[PDB]
C-alpha cells in the first residue's frame, strides 16, 4: 500500500530550506519508490527502494 512519504518527509525535511523542493521532490520519488529512511545518512541502504533511486549522472537525484 502507499505510505505516507510527505508526512514522513515532513521529517526528513521539517527543517529543511527547501522544506518545499525537498517534500514536494519527496511527493514524486514516493511514487518511484515508496520508502522514507530516517533522518538522512548511509540509512538510505535500508531503503534502497529509493536509495537506488537516482539518476544518470549517478547522483542523488531525490533528497
Amino acid at each position: 500500500a502507499h505510505i505516507d512519504c510527505d508526512k514522513e518527509c515532513n521529517r526528513r525535511c521539517s527543517k529543511a530550506s527547501a522544506h518545499d523542493r525537498c517534500l514536494k521532490y519527496c511527493g514524486i520519488c514516493c511514487e518511484k519508490c515508496n520508502c522514507v529512511p530516517p533522518g538522512t545518512y548511509g540509512n538510505e541502504d535500508s531503503c534502497p527502494c529509493y536509495a537506488n533511486l537516482k539518476n544518470s549522472k549517478g547522483g542523488h537525484k531525490c533528497p
